């Protein structure tokens, strides 16, 4: 049983940042531990290449790859190309990596290669599930835990349950509407809800998980690394659709 | 001085949900007492019918009658029994008759889920922590309200263990208006600008609680002791139907 | 409707400080109706006889006697009227007489600055806030007193706004006692160790005023809405005269 | 994935009580994963015999043995005696892993404010300990000797430091263990247990249960710490079933 | 060493109201040294002449200049004018430094919900603000040009960070100065901005000072920054005067 | 106008933790600065001597030198020398250093040279007064505002003001009872209290400025430095009375 330095990110004690030296010293275990408890581990100044990083990441489980697989499909890169959604340039709103039985995502990794012309947008941005679901008005809740979420990818729709009790955290899987404008690989609906309904709750209650006592936002430089456990948050990426950008992210996903 | 079992609706721990058996076997008196420091009486699964509603409220006081039991059914071209937002007031002081508590039932709650709610606020505590400059103009200034479908309405009313509240709130551009309010020596710009301040600090989630209605729910209010907001819900297909009781003492 | 101006005592909101000229400018009522949130009343500097002390109180209700204005000056061989503790309690329930609000007003103060309070609780917010294991007791056991200078005191009254308490604590060892409490079912050592316990809760800065006493100070308390404490003054220098009156309405 | 309902203990939002109705209704499964959150499950008037209590508990995994503890207060013991058990979780003078407590009153008489059991909050705790308090935990060695060895404070399991800690007993009680910390004289070990007990106590950490015929206490061992304060008063009967599992 | 007797202004103890006697009655240097911790005086119902005004501010210091600004809401102008000025600390834009700022209103009619001089709890904003908003405040470089140089964003004078900063003006409203932060877009800087200014108008940290005549207001600019909301509205007569002080 | 990295030591954001490494690449104005607002600073493993010790103090302001004085008295050695008080083995009860004219001291250095044998004793703490003295129950702030203190040395006794307003902050004079048991360099009292309200008074103040909010207590090792803003805040020494503790600390005061 290890210990590494860290300070939180959050005021109510969540999030852990942690200085290179200390986090490229620690044992793989010792930070997939604390990543359970502070959902998220940000390290700055870790100039690595993308072997190195997969070396990092690799050690915390099975790699989820990203006609079936064989390995190879290990990491991703984001590098903002035009025409895509996911590998885009637009907004990829709350959610959580992954999906389920072998597809479940235990710990994601986003490294920054390469980030130009930007200070104040395409943040990476990160909330605590847990605690605001346990402070949130009932109201925003009950939803949450009673009601039928369906999703399209753009019969179509296909079940997404909210929370998959993992004892020690219910695990979050969702699937924030994507804002007007931005080019949309998903939809959710919600079954007896109206699209009215539907568009006013997911309103309300990401404003509520945006709120900075849930909500960190990360903007990116070079060298950062961003470490989440998946079960234990949900995340978003704002928007940088400004050509001058370079914005370049390795992404690696593991599970046991 | 009996005690019922209750658990807080809000985390300050104001309001009160209590489960339909508990209730029922509790005296009027006790739930009349917990009313007004609680503020509200949250029950679920309740089946009754209007004539049981009836004796469960009408125990409460003297029955302050409309023109005995109100049914806000959502007609189309009706205001207080219509379909749309009736914003934040206190009951009965437009047609000046003392209202203590009020008791809403839902007999029936169709294809609706997240528009219609019944609101309610925490006044006193809000009041406690309002910045200076919205409390002054509440203390300070005089309302006036007209009816519309020109007189003071006295926004404090100190009956010791609580400031009762009598506010009439303008209600939203595209919602049919039932009464339009005033301050003297305000603008219409600083009025408007008052009241759209004041509503996004009396609907902060540490002073409000937002009702959805299903079929079974009761909600009391402790009139004097809460403010209230029905929130709009103009789609045809909702059928939302309650009944209303409203009781006083002299 | 009037209203005083005022500042609050705790950092919770609860008490107030009236200035001097604004009390005496206030209409009883005003005073009479911040008593019942604010549960206490702080006034310095006010420079008055007993006949006038008595023409305050007496607007405020009905005169509770003792057997009109009570002189509480120190006397050594007495009790209530002593130089000793008299510990967290309520007034009227020990010889059965319904008392609202209790005055207390200070003749003369010579020679003590950190002994001889007049202490004042929050009783709702710690009730609200205190741990389940106390108030269980609180609200379950039956607890009983008897006189030493065995009948049931109900801890609570319901009285809707607030739940009145009324409670008897234990003197401290070495104080001379004119109560002594029981609790039925409970061993000594239990009883002992409840009210050490529930005492240190109720005696936190958010819930406890301490009053020092001045020459022209004026304490006033909601008999319902707080409890209150004498802490010792057993030093024959000094000289704590106060002058007490009770009130209660029907 | 089912849910119970349940109101929290604390107000910090830990703890559980949960209806009778609504506990026995509820599959294991949904509890044991409770548990690990809340820390704690508080259930009133449930009417169980021992081998239905057996049938709850063993349900959760493995038992841990022998199987149900009769603590009933039998006089010239210590954990099955009538006085203090201080704080500790379950398990590690034995070198067997306990995963959750249960504890079940069976007969409870001329007791109403005397041998609680106790839980506290340790993650909770840990978070917020002023820093000197919470570097001796975390960087010194703690001994213990059953009435020499090392027990490590922390076990990272991710979601919660497992706290195995073994308190001193008060002067006056009958000790079955004896603590110690490596490289601190004595006057220092029990200045810190003193100094830490009570900041365990308060009451944002901090719940003590009176118990009354009927009360379940399902507590898990690596998230809580507990507990049993002295009922030596011999006119009181404490009868408790116990339980214990992992896996 | 004298005590002036005050009761806060905000919910977390910043802010001084002063009654008009007590005021009076003190030293100057009472008020000075109260303002460095409380970061603004309101006194009520104070019935003086420019002159007396003069006297009362210019003992606290070296005027800072043509001595006492008449804010009259003179159409044509900015400053002087009738429309917002946006979160600022003065004297930044003129190299001088400016320590005590301030207003007395001399004629108000027929306002009663605009024109407000608002004022800003910055060292707790700043100590409580998300990571992300404070970083561009530290670590980046704010430019300004009068209506292009740099402006120092915090001056660290000990017992503060002094904040000398320049919002930009609301859509609408004469703007007297334009704001820029170099490296960023007119996206990124207007989203900035927009974001910390919700921050910073957050009711802990923010307080909106409604004028009557005989109100004081007296800010010390190195511990808040400030704002005037608009009053363009022909009727409202809103005549302040000002004096600004420093060492 | 240059920045230090630094971590709070309270939870109410006052304190200052800073690496030895940032320290030490600090100029004197920055941590000189950052005292007045966090009170305190704390900085371990720093491995120098007394000269260096003294560079590092000296440079803060004019040296407060512990038949006048030339300069020469200026490192205090507080070793825990048998038969002494100051530099003794005993409490030292809540106090500030130095006293008013000339003989005000700005800033206190405490440097650990020697410690062995001790792990929960002689302690130096340090006491946030001005948020202790916002938040007391006003019958014990009322006593500090308006009551004449008075200290003699073990017509003896002269007044010290409780508070010297200084705007930014109320500096704090006061100097508290030594515990029975220990050996005792000065005495208190409050003039027109008697003994008794006096020892009550000083008890209950001495419970709530002991509380973690406003209490900080440093157990030492080698290589500590402690930094305090004398008039930020106040501080006690715990007593060590055990003859197998080694404690050696150097201290330095200056002012400007
Ligand atoms: O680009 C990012 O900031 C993260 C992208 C992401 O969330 C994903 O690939 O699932
Ligand atoms: O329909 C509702 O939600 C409440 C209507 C109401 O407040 C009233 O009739 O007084
Ligand atoms: O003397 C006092 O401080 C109060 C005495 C008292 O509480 C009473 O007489 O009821
Ligand atoms: O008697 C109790 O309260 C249970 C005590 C306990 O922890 C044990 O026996 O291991
Ligand atoms: O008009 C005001 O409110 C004062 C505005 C101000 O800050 C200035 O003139 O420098
Ligand atoms: O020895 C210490 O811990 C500090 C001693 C001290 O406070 C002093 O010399 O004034
Ligand atoms: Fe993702
Ligand atoms: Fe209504
Ligand atoms: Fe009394
Ligand atoms: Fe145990
Ligand atoms: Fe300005
Ligand atoms: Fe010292």
């Amino acid at each position: 049983s290890e210990i590494v330095k860290f300070n939180p990110v959050m005021a109510s004690g969540f999030g852990a940042y942690i200085d290179h030296r200390d986090f490229l010293e620690a044992k793989t275990e010792t930070i997939k531990n604390l990543l359970m408890r502070q959902g998220f581990v940000v390290v700055k100044n870790l100039d690595i290449d993308s072997d190195t990083f997969r070396d990092i990441y690799s050690a915390y489980g099975t790699i989820v790859e990203y006609g079936v697989g064989f390995g190879y499909r290990d990491t991703l890169k984001l590098e903002g190309e035009k025409g895509k959604i996911v590998t885009g340039r637009g907004q990829l709103p709350f959610h959580a990596d992954g999906g389920l039985l072998l597809s479940q995502v235990d710990q994601v990794f986003l490294y920054a290669a390469e980030i130009k012309n930007v200070k104040f947008r395409g943040a990476t941005t990160v909330c605590d599930h847990a605690l605001a679901c346990q402070e949130m008005p009932a109201h925003l809740l009950r939803v949450l835990e009673e009601e039928t979420f369906e999703v399209r990818v753009l019969d179509g729709w296909f079940k997404v349950p909210v929370f998959t009790d993992l004892g020690w955290v219910r695990k979050m899987l969702i699937y924030f509407p994507f804002d007007e404008g931005q080019p949309a690989s998903w939809e959710p609906r919600i079954v007896g809800f109206t699209d009215h309904e539907t568009q006013a709750f997911f309103q309300e209650l990401g404003a509520f998980l945006k709120q900075p006592r849930y909500y960190y936002k990360h903007f990116w430089e070079d060298g950062d690394l961003l470490i989440m456990d998946n079960r234990r948050v949900i995340h978003e990426r704002e928007e940088f659709n400004d050509d001058d950008i370079v914005r370049r992210l390795y992404r690696g996903q593991t599970a046991d």
